[PDB]
């Protein structure tokens, strides 16, 4: 089964899906602080790496940055308190595959996780199909390892950005707000279209070089599409 590194700081409520995702037969791995969770996401490839806002001896956020450096669409999904996520809502956003509150139904949280790795095997399959070179003016992508590259420097997408991306470039033609939902949300059923905007913004905001002209271009009526320089 897939892999979950999974840091809860309430003691109970960490056992407690310990247990009940390992009877949909997932490996979990539970750990107590981010410096350990850090070492053992450096060191195992986790399907889903499940944390609080702030993991104790560091913010989720700046372990996300640190995991980055070598491992930059790791799958990352925020369990917490409202409170706790609102007030960092903006920077889970940007790291965070997905977020879900307290308290926690296991049903919800099984069904969501299944959508999220199902999402992600159809990003898989379908960037595997995408024309020779996946390149677009100074971009690259390496299917295989989920990492981009503007030039010879790496872009730390996550993997919500790289699933967008992979979906605009295998695209020949503009796509709605819709139809990136449909891909890049694959199966997660509950996802309303305001969020593509949010990611173009994000996915913008890494690829895009001042004085250049955007890698994205909104189109009137329709929706995005790749932009040439």
């Amino acid at each position: 089964g897939k892999r979950i590194l999974l840091l809860e700081k309430e003691r109970n409520l960490a056992h407690f899906l310990s247990l009940e995702l390992q009877k949909e037969q997932y490996r979990v791995d539970l750990v107590e602080e981010g410096q350990k969770a850090l070492s053992m996401a450096l060191q195992t490839d986790y399907d889903l790496i499940l944390l609080n806002v702030n993991l104790g001896d560091m913010m989720a956020q700046d372990f996300a940055e640190k995991l980055s450096r070598t491992k930059p669409a790791s799958v990352i999904m925020i369990l917490d308190h409202w409170e706790d996520l609102q007030e960092e809502l903006e920077v889970v956003q940007r790291f965070a595959v997905s977020y879900i509150y307290k308290p926690v139904l296991i049903e919800n949280l099984v069904a969501r996780i299944s959508a999220i790795f199902r999402g992600r095997d159809f990003i898989d399959q379908h960037s595997s199909l995408m024309k020779v070179p996946r390149t677009y003016r100074n971009l690259r992508i390496d299917v295989e390892h989920h990492t981009v590259y503007r030039g010879e420097e790496m872009i730390a997408l996550t993997r919500r950005e790289y699933d967008l991306l992979a979906t605009l470039m295998g695209s020949k033609k503009v796509l709605t707000r819709e139809q990136l939902l449909e891909s890049v949300w694959k199966y997660e059923s509950a996802t309303e279209t305001n969020i593509v905007d949010v990611y173009i913004r994000y996915l913008r905001s890494k690829l895009d070089v001042k004085g250049q002209k955007s890698y994205i271009k909104t189109v009137r009526g329709v929706g995005y599409t790749m932009q040439e320089g």
